């Protein structure tokens, strides 16, 4: 595709989305056997490999919904995948909320355009697979991690000028912020195919310190995946 | 409070909220006993009784976001509800989900304004509770029905001119339309209580008939809050 | 039609449109002769009866935009009602106006989205019908009534969380708060019908005790009617 | 004022105020005595005058809402003016309405962002000062005018590229297409003086020979001026 | 045309479009030879003569967005014309810029929905031609002016409430108030044909008296014609 | 900083921004003499060297506002860079616009919300530095290049679902499409730093067989730079 120089067939039908593709190398290197490389175009690492029987792949999206979005449009219309999962970082927009805990995302709020231009004058309400969802939260609980399923923020700034409205987010309990879900949802649900975002919180808004339970995550959307 | 002459004390901290008033009395009359009718006003008709040793009310909302918006405004600032699940119908908007059905609303997407007034510029998306959600699905699959948890419309118009949208929402995998759950969502996040919408299908877009559906539903409802 | 229960024929061409459904009956016991009651599909009755010679019925609506539109549709369009008055409360948004005021509405502010979805990018001004206008002015006049002619607000919350666009838009003349006339006279524009809106202030912003009065606007919208 | 050269006191409670500089000098020479001109900054003649034993103004205010908001801000704030009659003219968007009628607008519809910019989230419905609009509405039926009173639309655009919106307003009832309606109105508003516009239709979107029509609405602008 | 009575051939293929329409005799009489009025309608005075062996016109726009979207389709559509100079005057919003400076606008900012109702759902950024604009910033240069190129507000309302996003605008290198460019840019830009706006700074937001620096942009503006 | 792993000092003052980090190691490798790579955090390489004297730097950006917007900010506000110039590749959406045409950003039109976030109501439109413009287009021209200095659109989205709006742009005169200049102008103007973009054309919307041209480009951006 214009941004992935794979072959056709050398994407696996279920996939991990880190943001950094150098996360993306670190989890084939963990946690994956008979692994290649299947692109380094603009260095966006994606790697195909075996994780107890299955074939499954990784690819780094970059940052923000519009990274991401090219990635998801060509992983879903020009190599068949079927299963999308997020594993990624946010950053706590409640007390309640603690770095280190996982987050998985029902739905995302957004402050981009990209709802508005296709569905003028509704508020859409990007949603997970309930079944991805499950799955995902029934192996974190078994896991013993602390899991919280809820609201997130699919922001288009990193760098805010007033926080105002992120708080009052927070107020009305939306948990953490972050930049691709939205996208990664909306795409999944336009084109039938199955999406979850799992994300570990690394700050408060208000890589090794956060390994074990890092690693601990990929294992469960690895296992949601298979 | 305005629009229930409640006392102090007489709702229930669970509640059902059916967009119907004589549907709160066919609940009330059906399935709880030590019934009493606490309001009358505007005929929205509000009782409390006792379901399996727990006390418990149900309480007629009204059609669309602004009618739902003042009841569940005074049942948590007012009344001091924690735990409210609506109870209603809802229109098909796929093939894929039949007349019948039972859909839980992990969230809502809509056509009102009340969001984009309250967060300028951002996309919210309205959220259930997770843990009634769990609750209500698993009793609904252990009671054998056909439950899908999925995304709805919250729809200002139930006649529209153009469908167009509804068919795109739709293709967005978008289950049915329905009039309350992104207020009831939202007012719940606001005020940091837990919210369901547990919907029958009543029939697809392009009360005897569905009645023992409808009571198997108002079953999970009903323990998904005790 | 679907939310009324009416044969054919049986709803008069002009009608009464309070919001409270038990505030129809009382219309219906307190001026109508020959009455009969054609709907209490959701307990949002409706009748029928003869006044001054003359069939006209009345109809609750409940409250916000989203129900008493549902309501004007069907009457409109199924059962072919002409003359459609609007019989409400209202708050008052300035000092000026005083409690049991009468207010008739030429147009409606709002934060409804209802005709941003109609008409994007215009602002649209819900008119009066100025011929039911004057006829009711002229009545309310001629009976001694303080009438206001002039702008109010048509709300989705009731519970707002602050207070200063209402404050500003009574300092640019809306006289109060209620939570229907947009959609009325949005409706009845759009399939050349005639509608008005006749208020009572029943409070300010920052049922006995107005019976009197509300009975004089009763009868002055019945004569605009007949 | 920036925009107005007259000194204190020079221009009269009353103003009529025609969009076409050029017609406020025919309005002054035909109608008025002891005249002076007391305005010849950009052309945009202004005059007062004497009209049956009342002094009068009248002022051009060029075409369109942000031209128009200059003058009226400035006759307002900076010379006390009360009673403010827009005399123009308007393109007729429905059949039913007649090249030579009278439009008297109770309020206007807009594409101008002047009102959103105002009361972020909200429609802004201008609507008349209903004592001055009475006032011409009686004086035309008395003069024997074919007098409407309605909606029309305030248009930031004389040449759209599509009319489809503008023909849908129609359908709505929306009577004809005029540039500064929106903005007399809102602005009378917020300071609390006294508006009105009244138009000749002509022509239809799909002066000697308006003449004699002209002259006579002149004389009831005049007229719910004394 | 509907608003210019000149007949066919008359206006110069170039053109001077300043708000002022006494500004376009100002101009026609001190800078051009062999001139004629062709134009009166509404007092919008146009004049076409000869400047350095070439024929120009130059054409009062009056004040706003509406008022010279009017003039400039007119010109452009009925009359011809290919390269369009406005020449005006602006308010500075930064300290930076100073009294009788010359701006020459890249682009605008706006508060107008004109471009908003055109392009639903995105920013249209209004260009100018960038030959003019070099040729008229070399003509600046030589000339021994002060001129700044940049971006400026093209405002709908002369008389704002609050001030604060024009401060920020300023913020953001923002440099001077009008009310007219980027309904020029965007018309120009959509019919194929030239288009650049040259403005003296005449006062600080927070005729004789800069008649020798007007002279000299109305030169620059000339050259930048011939 | 937050995404660059820098010391202070070790990023020059001037910057050149292509969006795929690997093009930055390109540059660095092919143009710069004393090179050191100074970020690899997410791959998203960062290199200082020195050209013809000057120590420059090179840093990828990753595709889209948010993903430049991070960068961006940080360079300026956490290593006080004041010139900053991405040199990036775009899509055509006219015909006159051709493949290995440099276009050189005057403005950008967007589909992003994050300026109608920052000026609620106001249409912003981004503006290059004109200084570096004039610079970049001087040392194009004197190249031999085929320069072209106008608009573009920064989209959010790379496959959208109808291109209708895409092609009505390229009639109002928008050359390509590109994803990230809106963000680098607005943020430079918000700090008061120079900013610019110049863009290879790689296709029509309706790295070898482009590197003699795109070197040629490099080579002009960086002279802007010295
Ligand atoms: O506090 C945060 N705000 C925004 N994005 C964050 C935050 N924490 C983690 N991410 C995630 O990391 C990248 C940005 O650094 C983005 O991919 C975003 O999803
Ligand atoms: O097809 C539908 N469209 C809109 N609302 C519906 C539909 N089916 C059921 N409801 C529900 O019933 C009431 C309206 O009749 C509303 O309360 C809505 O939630
Ligand atoms: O102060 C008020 N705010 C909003 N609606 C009001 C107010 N006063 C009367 N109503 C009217 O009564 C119902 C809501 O209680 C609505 O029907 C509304 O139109
Ligand atoms: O058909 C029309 N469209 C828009 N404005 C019109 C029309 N007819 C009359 N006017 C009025 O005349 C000026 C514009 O020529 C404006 O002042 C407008 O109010
Ligand atoms: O400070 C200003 N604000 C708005 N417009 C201005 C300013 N200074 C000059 N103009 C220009 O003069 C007319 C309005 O008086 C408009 O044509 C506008 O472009
Ligand atoms: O046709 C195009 N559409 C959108 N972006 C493009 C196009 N051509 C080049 N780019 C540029 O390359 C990346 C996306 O592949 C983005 O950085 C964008 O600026």
């Amino acid at each position: 595709s214009v941004h992935i120089e794979a072959k056709q067939g050398e994407i696996a039908e279920s996939i991990l989305l880190p943001g950094d593709p150098l996360r993306a190398k670190y989890i084939a290197e963990t946690f994956l056997e008979d692994v290649t490389c299947y692109n380094n175009v603009r260095g966006m690492l994606g790697f195909t490999g075996t994780y107890k029987g299955k074939r499954v792949s990784v690819q780094g999206t970059g940052m923000g919904v519009p990274s991401i979005s090219i990635y998801v449009n060509e992983l879903i219309q020009s190599y068949g995948v079927k299963n999308l999962i997020r594993v990624g970082t946010c950053g706590a927009i409640q007390k309640d909320v603690k770095v280190r805990d996982v987050i998985i995302a029902m739905t995302a709020c957004t402050d981009s355009n990209m709802n508005r231009l296709t569905f003028p004058g509704f508020d859409f309400a990007p949603a997970a697979n309930f079944d991805l969802l499950k799955k995902a939260y029934d192996a974190g609980t078994e896991k013993g991690l602390h899991v919280r399923v809820g609201n997130v923020l699919t922001a288009d700034v990193f760098y805010r000028e007033s926080m105002d409205m992120v708080k009052k987010l927070g107020d009305y309990g939306v948990l953490a912020v972050e930049m691709e879900t939205t996208a990664l949802y909306t795409l999944a649900a336009k084109y039938g195919v199955n999406a979850l975002s799992v994300l570990t919180v690394s700050d408060h808004i208000f890589s090794e310190e956060r390994q074990t339970t890092f690693n601990e995550m990929i294992e469960i959307a690895l296992d949601a995946a298979i």
